[PDB]
C-alpha cells in the first residue's frame, strides 16, 4: 500500500505515533516519506552485509526482524520482516518504537539525519487535522 500523506499521518497518530518519545507526528512522516515515498511493500537488499530494509520506515533485517537470511542477525522486535511488508501498519509502527526506544532515538535512521534533522518539518501534517 502506498498512503497519500495526510491519510497516514492520522494513520500513524491514531497508533500513538505523535510525539512518541517526543518524537512529533511531522519528524515520523518525513521518515516514511524519504524512506520508502509512503509505500508499504518497499525492499532495499544490501548486498555488502547481506542485509535487507522492509516497508514503510525501511527497517533493516540485521537487528529488528527475522528474515531468515541475514548472518548472524538478531530479532528486536520479535517479527518476522514479512510483517513489516503489510499494507497495516500497525506491526511496523510498533517495531519503529522500538527502534527508538535505544540511544540513538529517531537518529536510528541516517535518512532522517540527512532529510529531516534540523529541518523543516511542517508541511508533513499541515491541512491532516491532526
Amino acid at each position: 500500500k502506498v498512503f497519500e500523506r495526510c491519510e497516514l499521518a492520522r494513520t500513524l497518530k491514531r497508533l500513538g505515533m505523535d510525539g512518541y518519545r517526543g518524537i512529533s507526528l511531522a519528524n515520523w512522516m518525513c521518515l516514511a516519506k524519504w524512506e520508502s515515498g509512503y509505500n508499504t511493500r518497499a525492499t532495499n537488499y544490501n548486498a555488502g552485509d547481506r542485509s535487507t530494509d522492509y516497508g514503510i520506515f525501511q527497517i533493516n533485517s540485521r537487528y529488528w526482524c527475522n528474515d531468515g537470511k541475514t548472518p548472524g542477525a538478531v530479532n528486536a522486535c520479535g517479527l518476522s520482516c514479512s510483517a513489516l511488508l503489510q499494507d497495516n501498519i500497525a506491526d511496523a509502527v510498533a517495531c519503529a518504537k522500538r527502534v527508538v526506544r535505544d540511544p540513538q532515538g529517531i537518529r536510528a535512521w541516517v535518512a532522517w539525519r540527512n532529510r529531516c534533522q534540523n529541518r523543516d518539518v511542517r508541511q508533513y501534517v499541515q491541512g491532516c487535522g491532526v
